[PDB]
């Protein structure tokens, strides 16, 4: 059908601020289903760097990796109609109220959640976190 | 400008237990219930009249089938700028913050209907609440 | 044991915009709506029949007055052990966790009524939904 | 980096019991309370100062009367980009997802005030918390 | 009528955990109204010790005062029918789900909220926090 | 002081979309996740081990079939007095305020499992997370 899969990361600030269920709940409410899920008490920097490889040239690259390994993260593969972009809109940004980041986050770095932004990004990110493909 | 508008709560809302969730969003925006009917299964005729403008579209029959595949609630809501405001509340499955934006992800199963103009509002209210 | 029970949503619920809140608590416990009527103002007779057992109590008339001071919704709910479970959901204004426990604080204005026995449930359903 | 901004919770929030709902939205966005005062009734000259840029408008007097019709809370919030972020949270009655977009439907009774610039922020904070 | 007033403290853990609105919301929802309210970025130990004077002989007395001045608190005077005990039940305890402490707290000391437990306690506590009687 | 306890989120939670709702209640009580696994379908021998004390009961096989009818999540939670506090959170279908009391109404489809003793806790954690 229009069925898709996408990769979401719940970031360490979410655990810090006790917002894990709140975030997963918003995705659950829009009728997306968990296909795979993995809890990392601390992610290997290796995985983080791969995941953010497209960002390796940026000023914020290392500070961001630092944060991403500063506490637990959950990686989830979601599935549903048009999953990649719909879950991207749910994530939104810190400027737009009504989205996850819009309602709950206020920082350029500590922003609670990652979602794949394209078909190619999803395929690649899912592979990084669930290599057992 | 105080108006009235017609809302339908669709069978997917009952299936997924989103009924009160949906009504609550409209209630919290301060719109009031003027009349309301619960249909365990809506008469197919009523659904056909309701969606008449669409009779030529390819989705007409499938949509009718779905609209009759479970209960629905028909509600007349009152309030300032009600037709326009409740339409925004309804929203669409793309933009978060709305009923459809937060809770739906289908082109057919989208939880709620709301009139979109003064004319369709008058018409739909007469279809579901002829007692006027 | 699958049962049906009668619920009234009282005028204070409309006044304080707690309608969907109340219905949502029953919906989330997995009870289903079997029938439902919205009354902009309930006929005083219906209210008198409904509260007959209380006709001799000092609060009878004041209570009737309140019950007619705004809209109410009459609902028939279905589900396993529905009469007993929805009574617990209704609760009382003392113990938190229930509808009254969380949302009410009056001996008269207490948001919701729920049948309390198999007999009163049958009776009340006939008062509000005679079509049987 | 850090900014501070002035928020007013308006009397319609108390009347409609939405005070915690509004404060909660700003809290969930990680803004912190620096100062706060509850006014069972705000002195009229504070209200008039606060809206002084509006002194020539037709709605001026009526809005002041409304603002003095019940309790208000004045809060200084602190956080990154506080002024603009809280402005967007307030939003407007046409924009679902925001405070006014979800809970308000009036030109005047719109639940919340938030400063809209650095200068207005600085000035408004000194009106409500002149002890600084 | 049956009208009463009672004193509530929102404790420093509430600000720490971002649960201030959540707590005040539960009281607001049961139809109690704020009569006076005061924000303390940090309360004078003097006030805390008075407030907990009946506890001056206990092992936990000083550790508790320590915590009560470890961050902001809000003191509120609420009003409504039977306010003292109804708001006491709302507060509940860490063992009873459905109450504030029952749903949200898990510690003998860091327990989010105080509510007066009698007519005499209320009168005295209100006097401590809003001396302007 | 600290304890750890085993929680199972049952297939009815996935079917009814209450997974976040349940995890949220335990999160709001300040319990932390130590370990967690999602099982699209749990191997039947894990389920049977997990319920082994129940092997002679009449409901044994049927309950196992239910537990394998959809996804489940196994979580190790850590916090002060975790075992007993999470047990009370789970509660039962007769007790409003708890997970089962608010959201469940069945003898078997009751949303959540939580360990009920130190020994059962230790044993159940080793069934679902034997890597320790
Ligand atoms: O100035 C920045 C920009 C981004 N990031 C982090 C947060 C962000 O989530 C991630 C990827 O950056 P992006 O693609 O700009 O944001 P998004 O995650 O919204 O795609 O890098 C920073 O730490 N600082
Ligand atoms: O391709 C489609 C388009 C629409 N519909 C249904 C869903 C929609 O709610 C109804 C009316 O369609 P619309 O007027 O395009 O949508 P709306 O209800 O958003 O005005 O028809 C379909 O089943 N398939
Ligand atoms: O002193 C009273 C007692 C009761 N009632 C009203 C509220 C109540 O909902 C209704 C029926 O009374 P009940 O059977 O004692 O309460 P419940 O509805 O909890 O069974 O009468 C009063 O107005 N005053
Ligand atoms: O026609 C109007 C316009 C505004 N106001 C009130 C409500 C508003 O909150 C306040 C200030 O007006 P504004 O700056 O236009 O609105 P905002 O508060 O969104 O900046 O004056 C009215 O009563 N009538
Ligand atoms: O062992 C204890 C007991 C109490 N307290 C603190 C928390 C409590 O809120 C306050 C007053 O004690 P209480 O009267 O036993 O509890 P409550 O506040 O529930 O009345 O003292 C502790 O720090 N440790
Ligand atoms: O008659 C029964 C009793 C129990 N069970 C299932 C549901 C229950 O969660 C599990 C274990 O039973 P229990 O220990 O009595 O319930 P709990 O999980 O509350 O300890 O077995 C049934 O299917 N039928
Ligand atoms: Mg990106
Ligand atoms: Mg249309
Ligand atoms: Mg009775
Ligand atoms: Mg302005
Ligand atoms: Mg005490
Ligand atoms: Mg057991």
């Amino acid at each position: 059908a229009g069925l898709q899969r996408t990769l979401v990361l719940i970031k360490p600030d979410a655990f810090e601020r006790s917002l894990v269920a709140e975030i997963m709940g918003r995705i659950e409410k829009k009728n997306f289903k968990i296909v795979s899920m993995k809890f990392w008490s601390k992610a290997p920097r290796n995985l983080i760097e791969q995941h953010y490889k497209e960002h390796s040239e940026q000023s914020y690259f290392n500070d961001n990796c630092d944060f991403m390994v500063s506490g637990p993260i959950i990686s989830i593969v979601y599935e549903g109609t048009d999953a990649i972009s719909k879950i991207r809109r749910l994530q939104g940004n810190i400027l737009t109220p009504g989205t996850i980041r819009g309602d709950l986050a206020n920082d350029i770095r500590e922003n609670l959640i990652h979602a794949s932004d394209s078909e190619d990004s999803a395929v690649d990110e899912i592979s990084i976190w669930f290599p057992e493909t």
